[PDB]
């Protein structure tokens, strides 16, 4: 499985590879629906996406935080099959972004037999 | 400001002081609303969730992930004011729960004239 | 959860807290009943115990240990939470020692609604 | 003295010989009776022994712990003189486990007279 | 020659080019027949097997072993040609399986005359 | 347990140590039922085995191997009882060989009662 | 995104990709426009330039420098799409390049609903 | 230029690329005409060839050698554009041999105007 | 055997010594036949060559290359016995230049008889 | 020759093997001949002494000393054959023991003829 | 194998077993016949021999040597088996001691059927 | 206490100061008492002694040595104070010697009263 | 004494001189006397040999060797002196070759008187 | 090429081979024509030289100086061939010594036809 | 004293300071007397040479060299007091040169009276 | 100059050349003039010597130590130049050797003149 | 024994003491019997030499040199017992110097009777 990443911001990614479809699972916490932009050719995916960061009044100030302030995100991911992207879907739920991409006819393998 | 965390998974944490209040915000991406528990007193909080784990077909199988998989999530901390845990609210939206306590009489600070 | 935990020899613990009381466990392997002594107050605890010597006979000798021989075993913990010792109640099996000490009020955690 | 120990588990052994018998003293805290097999023959002896986990509701949790979590513990030990195993005997109290295995008539020294 | 070997598991490999075809031997010691699959496609070969792990009974217990516990095992080879999966043939003997693909008429070189 | 390994080759070896009988498992990818040699006596068991090479035509060659090319394995092995070689039995089956070893009667252990 | 870079001399290089086309800027201090060759096909690109070294007088002599003096320079980039030659346009401006290269159909990406 | 080397054996190796061909010259001191074999397809070059080694008499003996003894040498090569091998031509001369590649029509480059 | 090597260039050496003759086989590839100097006296050889280098167009570019490119080359040699060079011979094929140099009488070894 | 050597002090050993008989020699300097324990069986010896501490009026006080005060001592041996403990005898002269211990009839070796 | 050498010298030693005899090879260059001890017993032999030393006259001196100069050498070998020591013999050429030892009934070892 | 040790071989000391004499004591296993030689004046002690060494037949061998093979020892020892040599006293027993020096009148200090 | 050693295998050498001969001592064990080869001429001796390998039968097999498997040797020594090869002798006794060469009448040395 | 330098000083050599002679070039900067000594014979040339060293008055001093203040410099040079010294000759000009020296008649080598 | 040296090549230098003038010494081994350039000006020296390379023949070749081949050689030096060039002078003798500078009227130092 | 020195024990050794002779300069303190040997031929120089240990009466003993013990002593020395070993001549004072050589007629150096 | 050495030079020295007289022996090779100076008072001892240079003609030069040129020498010794230097005595033969110096009364040791 040819597998390449590139991208830039905080985006941890899961791939899962059936028969007939690939899947894929994206963490984007505190991301508005209405601002991601998602993309497919060949074998090629794309998902950009926006943050706002955390507003706080002149009275207020932060005194301990571990989350990152960077605002623009994105991966660009190449996958080990060619995909049919008329045919995919996506869902958003609870900061979770699920992908299904199923496979074109020249990409679905043969069974040999044994004997 | 006296800060003391601690507890087990992945949980990155803000907390934001004010005059009379404080507000600490958590990234909880994948958990349902009905499966976290809040509870504090005195000068602590603590907060406690679950998330199910990936659920694949046999024919289907993981060739890349960067996702985590504990399934017991929670963490404890001890803040620097006394708060008032019977006029609290919190807030959960797209996987970040946001929480705000107001404080105890006891707690806030009075001013001191320069000349 | 603030823990301390000082004192001398060989003693493993667990402690383990639930909504409204605390255990302990304690090993104690070769201590008699009557030589054990708890002491409890505030949020502190405090076990001392004796363990008497292997005795031989002068045709005897020990070719191979790995059993201590310290006399004197102690621990001292503070725990996160005011007890009502009271209340408490202690059991010894086996060389286990196990503690049930009930909580105060002014330490028993309030929930939090969310929406 | 050839002495050669196995085995799984944690389990401290003492090895004490005399002139017409050998003593094995074997700490279990934890064990029941019920669930501790002996066996020797010619010079090799073997203890196995089970013992239940922590049990806990689900309401509790274990914030701090140093008891190890092995189920099956087991040693082989093998010991410097043939002895007799239908004579002997064993006691079990407070956690701790003690054997007495007497000697052979083919293992038992002789004098030298020195002038 | 371009080869991508990729999966899980104990499972060596060797891979022989000719001319017109492509052998491929895998070591499988412990598993049944029919529980092997085998999928080619384009230049892309890739083999599945499930081994059953060693099974005793309570009485006994195993003191010594160098043999893995691994249940599922797996591997994706990217191939240097483009093969035909209809032609190809496999068998199965002593553990051992041996792969046969022919291949495709426009990855068959062809050769240049010196003088 | 004494056990005592020593030979060449790549065989990897699991022992089992029931109350009456020993069991050995031995993994032997690519060798004929009819090139082992097995014996046995007191307590040493020996295993030989020749494997022939990988066969190929002036045409083929080999571009990429994992599996290695000794032609001669063997491994002596000393066992923690004396058995009896007389009733011994073994089996080959998809390059696995299991040899089960019934135990003399002065090697079988007897129990010693706890009270 | 697939991207290759290679050649000698110096040149530093930035790529800028859009939706529909693919902007490529490259720094070339010193070199006239008459001396640039610039190609392209598929997914490749290619810049050659020569820079005439620095004439001095026999009274004349360089006390310190930092500018180099290689005579050839070029680079072979590899883009992440196929683009169109045909269409493409170039622009010299204070010994700065800028090359403009519109995207091939089969490579301009698609949208996917979320839902 | 993506150039891929691969195989065993000593052979030096000089690639170069013009507008319309490709040339490599290859280093082999020592082997006959007819043990070379060459062959070509797509974007990739094989060589293969055989030199005998040297041929003593029994009173002789060799005292200093810096001349290495490998019998069987080959090279695999992946070149930058894709080739026609129905045109190519190759010479040997000197121990050294010399190969012409045309390039198909679909690599040649296209000129952009610059402005 | 008292043997010196001295020079510059690669070019690798054997030397072959028998009862009554010296052989010396050099590699040089790419060497014309009409540009080598070969000389002789008492128990020193000398070796020179010139190699053309390699001629290209200017729109031909060495993209790679591990050929090196000194143009002088050569090599003395101080052998362990003194040769007659009045009778010595050479030969030049495929890049091999192969010199047989008798020994002088002075030179050759008388035999030992043992008892 | 197996030897095995342990125990506890300062007590430095010689072993001298003949044809028919062994001998021990020790160092004991400072111990009375009626504080030694001498034993034997099979093939081990077994020596065990006491020395009395260094005795000082108050007056008095050790400003140097090289002198160790290990009150107990004692050496277990293993010998390469099997003794007759019966038949053996002691000697202690001059702060040195020795211990002659004739050889079995099953551990006298035989001689081999040559030709 | 249980194979135990110790001794003191340069004695180079090989051991072979068959099915039935245990073959020793041992070098001795420089010791005659008459002055070598070979003895066995039970599973172990021992040789013993002297070598003389250089004797030169005091005209005479040693500018160079890698001969060692000790005077007594000697090996113990325990052997895999036990031996008959009667039937044994041995032979002495060029230097070389070869000693052939026949196997007793209770170490030849058994077949056990595979199926 | 100004202390000054000197000599060669192995013989451990002890010093003992009192207010009216000084005791030195000698560790010497397996010397004869005529083979001692001790001398004082002023403020220096010399002990010598020779040990016989350990006598074997030539049947016999050493197999293990802890013991040294020194011929000749000496003791050079400066005191911290002045004594008497003619006053002095030594005792032999059981490989230990001890020596009694009785203080000169110049070295014997004189007390201060504390208020 | 300029001395030069070099060849190949495992022979060591101990070189002698006198006032008139030179004597060279070299060790080969296991060599028959028709296999060796002695040559000498001005001042370079030469020693070459062959010794068989050991011959096994297939039920038998080497578990342990110390002894190496080269089968050609040789030496060439390079001496101080110029001899006489017409009057040398050569002895060959138990593994041990011994050669006395003779010195020429131009090397031998002569006396300078003191005064 | 034999060649030996050795001597004391500062002194840069450059040497010269031809077919028929020998030039040897030197830099003495600071010495004068009439303070060299040149000496050659067999293949050893001889260079001896003095420089005054630089002369002050009492007023002048020497801040900074990188000159060294040697006064007796020499070289031996051992050649790689034998001269006639009868026609040698030499130039000293701006402080560089030029030697040319013919070569002897049985140090000229000879040339070897090729085929 | 301030002293700034810079420039290129092999040139040692020595600085001398009088009372009223400034000598300073270069070492120029093999430059001609008509190939150097002297300028000054304020408390600034700038020397500037060329010398000649070494010219063989073709027959001729370099086997041994210590003398650099740079061609162009200069100097800058700053000085610790303002001279009047147009009163200095300079002297070339053997490949030394030797330039002396008298002191201007401002920097020359006056005396100070001590008491 | 070539120079070679071996040998063994305390001896330095200084070497002085002149024009027509050398001579060499030893250091042999304690050795008596009737126990040295020198001989040279050739090239070639060789001193012998003894000398007597330190004869000590059983009373005494050596407490301090730097001379050493070696009793035999010799240096060979290869030299520079042929010399005529009967007009040597040598001398023996105060514990040093004094040497001088005369050189033969073919090692005396010719001068060569200069212009 | 306290022993203290001081001084310059190259000196080796010797002390031996006997019961009534103590030995010292130095090494002084090429210093005249006249140009000695020594001295002694209580437990002192004083050397003092000179050494004459080694005179050269300029003719000669030294090209090899390990005799140190220190020209003044000398050592003070601190002796563990006070002398008599009225009556001590020294020679001089073959450069080494031996001085006998008698013990005074008070420093003469007296023995100890043991029992």
């Amino acid at each position: 499985t040819g597998i390449q990443i590139s991208g830039k911001g905080f985006m941890p990614i899961s791939i899962i590879e059936g028969d007939q479809h690939i899947k894929v699972i994206a963490w984007l916490p505190g991301v508005n629906k209405e601002d991601i932009i998602l993309n497919a050719v060949g074998d090629t995916l794309e998902i950009r996406a926006k943050r706002s960061p955390l507003m706080i009044t002149e009275s207020e100030r932060i005194i301990y935080s571990e989350i990152p302030e960077e605002e623009e995100i994105y991966r660009t991911i190449k996958l080990p099959a060619t995909v049919k992207e008329e045919n995919a879907s996506a869902k958003f739920e609870n900061g979770v972004l699920s992908v299904i991409l199923p496979k074109a006819e020249s990409s679905i393998k043969k069974g040999i037999n044994i004997e």
